[PDB]
């Protein structure tokens, strides 16, 4: 059975702030080491639980964080950015399930290093339903009828996952105290947690269903300021909701909605004076 | 008659982006020159219209922008920051009226360089009523029973002013096209506009009333992310509205509410990972 | 009569290389001074020839080059970037004609500082017809039934203009020797040329017709490398022509085609390893 | 039994100056290594003495110093800043006792790297009683009826501790010679000292009582200069004692007094020209 | 009659913050221009009032601020640092009186840019009497039986002067609002004030007496932290008052006390971790 893995960084265990996730900062090298090892715990247990294939997609920033020379040798790594489907690149209907690792809470909510794709977004909406990276990626997984079996990260990401995906297995490797502070488990302790949770998730997979997205989903993105909204509103097919900093885009399907998100946020990232 | 002047920079005529208002950028020196001259037009007409005193308060960033060696010699300049009442420092009940120059639109709305005090705030609220710098400063002016006779800036700031202060005179020195683009009048052209508008404002002053604030106003600040809300929520007497990034503070009066704004935004400014 | 002006920098007289057009380089300040004065010659002659209104749109880079304090006082300046229609922002059907100043040759062809919007594009296509900034802007002018009366820049931009717009008046303020070298006229000499040419263009306006664009134009952009094509191909409604670095976009009208160009090139600008 | 641990850096053994505690300096990496190991000695002995839980709160600067990958695996680490209760975050009435590690002397007194929270404070006062970080944290511990069983650091911090908390156990890992010089014990030697002292502290716990704070404590902060006092005096409910650089704040309880300290010092930190 | 002038910068008119007095900051060049001109007003009036000689001593920082090429040609300028008597270098018993220009309030008290010699000192004491630069320089003037006829600076410096020197003439060129903010008079307005005040001071000189210092003055310096006290306590003849950050030095005369101040503060300036 093929298992898909999307690994982010903010939710990795032990990491309290961006000095561990920003490639240009002092604790980054330690961060990617811990990140790679955290993924190995899940990969190891994935194979040990019957999986014959495990696709690992680096889903953070430049997505060149996971160390290819230290990742589980029997796993296939997708490294690099500018991928057609970013965080869910390589995920198709041939996968038995998906596993989100090192995830964090969506923007504007409690949770360590909370945000959604870029600092500029406050909320993502798929037909009026509030979602973050977790939600959007789950919806893309749904498009391929692939269920999100497990989600690991801080306690807030776990809560956010289970409130969206029924019976989903969550692994809270750390507890959020503030947006830049957490109470975490020792690397070895989190390893057991992840090992057990991954095992249970794979055997309890039948109780989890794909997060089916609407046929012609309406993507809504609320940005922090009006400037970011103007930038995104440059993309054809978009419109700004008067009296707000929200930009909407009527998509043909979830896949088009995802890519519209990529482009709109990319444009918003160029906003100055903020 | 004593006239009070609060001069910001983003709304100054001819200025399209922050390269003209950020002391650390290439067009700053030209910006403060134009800013000082813009204020002189109003000061000159103020005296010409009978005013015996004109207090000019630099209300932008470090508030050391207006050039003391080029400002109207008969005017009194307040230069420097860390002032008890920031943008409205020096304003008391002994003034006949107030004049806001170089103002801009509040955060989250259309208007060149739109924002409210710091990049981190999305909305300011005084008893559920949406306001930005313009609103808050008007309310403090109201506390001293001083009416805001005139408000100058872009077309968006003007609109925002008149929708808050009945019969207020506005002078749109430039038209907003985007958050970093405008269609402006020549320096001399804006001068005439400001001269005429200032004259009319002073003679039509009887038709404008002070923006009286509530007795025990409730200050509400919605921040861009949860991290900024946590910082502000550190201040005694504050509370975060569950499910939001808004922090509230019950004040004794408008003056305490203003300072609470200064402190809460100052704290929010320290937020990292954004 | 209302006259629209789009002013770029590379084609301004006397400027041989990017040290005069890059805001971060040594000769930039002299460059924008010459640029502002060059525009004044045309503006002055525009009014002298009957025009009652002259809208000047800064169309270079951050578009904050023209100096508002030195531009003709009777002209209206659009300064700043992130404008819905970039180089042709503010142009509607109420204008008698358009005047392109300081223009340069399109990418991949002879001409000083030749390029099209960004360094990454090799060619722009509107229904298989090769065009650069000059062509695209002319087509947008055509959408509003406004004719391009005059085009000033180097000899190559002039040649490019006349091969696209019949009877158009051109003013070659300098001769191209290489992509970073030119034989130019003295500032005063170019002034006369521009003055005479602007006068003739306004009186010979009847002989020039709007460059009418197709109803549902197909925008094609050929990028320098495949990476830039992949970035642009992220935008919904786009497709890469197999075996090429060209991305196509079927637009509803010229206006949508223009904005699609803005977004696609903006995305391409992010391409690394080039 | 649950044991709470607050670990600072200046008082850590072997560390003579700030090159070992400032994340931006040459000896920082060695410093945090020694710091983590120093904490492990206490944690190990804590468990060995019966404790079932040990909460470790990084209480220095950005509080991301203790190394999660090297800390005792059976301990729970709180890493990160912007915590509601900074140095005493996570401390409640469910703890048997508290242990302060790597502490230093309060500002304005003898002791290596002496200070109180920020360089700008000279003295902290809780109802006229002189206290520093040690005192304030003890008082917050008192609010939860939790006694400070042990305090480790230099000889000056130890003396300061015992003069405030009767029968408290102190461990002087180093002797102060100057504010940036000390006579220290070898890493292994300090380890034994800490091991023995921690054991004795836990078994002699009955002789130590919580430092009960006043019901409505009055916080007083004397700053180095008047500028820092003005900044803090911006916070609602504060007042400057005429003729001094001291700012007072009447709190509802010790918890509000602590946060008022956090905010007032945070504001004072912004003071320029010092 | 010979007149002595000591010119500092913080108290100069129009200057709100250190960006105007720190040679390494953006507004310094404007600052020293205003400073030189401010001194010229007094020099001009000094000569116009009968004075035959005017010695001008640059008394700020590196003391190379006053511009020799723009200072009154008939005045003698002392430029440079490391002078035996710093701020009062060149002052002897052959002078009719002294004039302090651009002075500021002493450390730890209200007043724009308040401090005493270095940021590290909180208070200076001459036989238990609180004094700052103003006081110490007046005492040195007293040693030579020279009276301080006039003192110019902000309102706080003026107040401090008159509370120390009976009948002294003060000129408040600006009003203090905060340590980095003031309400100032136009350069020309301050000029008249200084001109009038200088004239009155010279003709009312008989009513002012020299601030005679004790025979064997005891210098006391209270520093911000203990580290600065330790540094100064290195100088032979010094002692730290237990329980404080104050260092005392028994001098033979006011001249020795002054130089002891120079050395003690110079040593304190080396203090790290502050
Ligand atoms: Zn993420
Ligand atoms: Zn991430
Ligand atoms: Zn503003
Ligand atoms: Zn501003
Ligand atoms: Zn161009
Ligand atoms: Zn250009
Ligand atoms: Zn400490
Ligand atoms: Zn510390
Ligand atoms: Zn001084
Ligand atoms: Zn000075």
């Amino acid at each position: 059975m093929k298992l898909y893995m999307s690994v982010d960084m903010e939710g990795i265990s032990g990491l309290p702030d961006d000095t561990f996730v920003d490639s240009g900062k002092r604790n980054y090298e330690r961060g990617r080491l811990i990140m790679t090892e955290e993924a190995n715990y899940c990969i190891a247990e994935a194979f040990n639980s019957g999986c014959t294939e495990v696709l690992v997609n680096d889903s953070h920033s430049k997505m060149n964080n996971l160390m290819v020379e230290k990742l589980h040798p029997e796993a296939d790594l997708i490294s690099g950015d500018v991928k057609p489907f970013s965080m869910v690149e390589g995920l198709d209907d041939t996968f038995r399930g998906a596993l989100f690792l090192g995830y964090h809470a969506r923007a504007s909510t409690p949770g360590v290093m909370s945000h959604s794709m870029i600092f500029g977004v406050r909320h993502f909406y798929i037909n009026d339903r509030p979602v973050g990276e977790l939600g959007l990626n789950a919806y893309v997984a749904g498009y391929y009828d692939v269920p999100v079996l497990m989600v690991a990260g801080d306690d807030r990401a776990a809560k956010e996952a289970e409130e969206l995906i029924p019976n989903v297995t969550t692994a809270a490797v750390k507890q959020t105290i503030s947006r830049s502070a957490v109470k975490c488990l020792s690397p070895a302790k989190r390893g057991r947690l992840l090992t057990e949770k991954t095992a249970f998730a794979l055997q309890n997979k039948d109780k989890v269903k794909p997060l089916t997205p609407p046929d012609r989903p309406v993507l809504s993105i609320e940005f922090a300021n009006y400037g970011q909204a103007e930038w995104a509103n440059l993309m054809p097919g978009t419109e700004i909701k008067t009296g707000t900093t929200t930009v909407q885009f009527q998509a043909k399907d979830m896949l088009e909605a995802y890519q519209a998100m990529l482009v709109m946020t990319e444009l918003a990232m160029r906003t100055s004076f903020c």
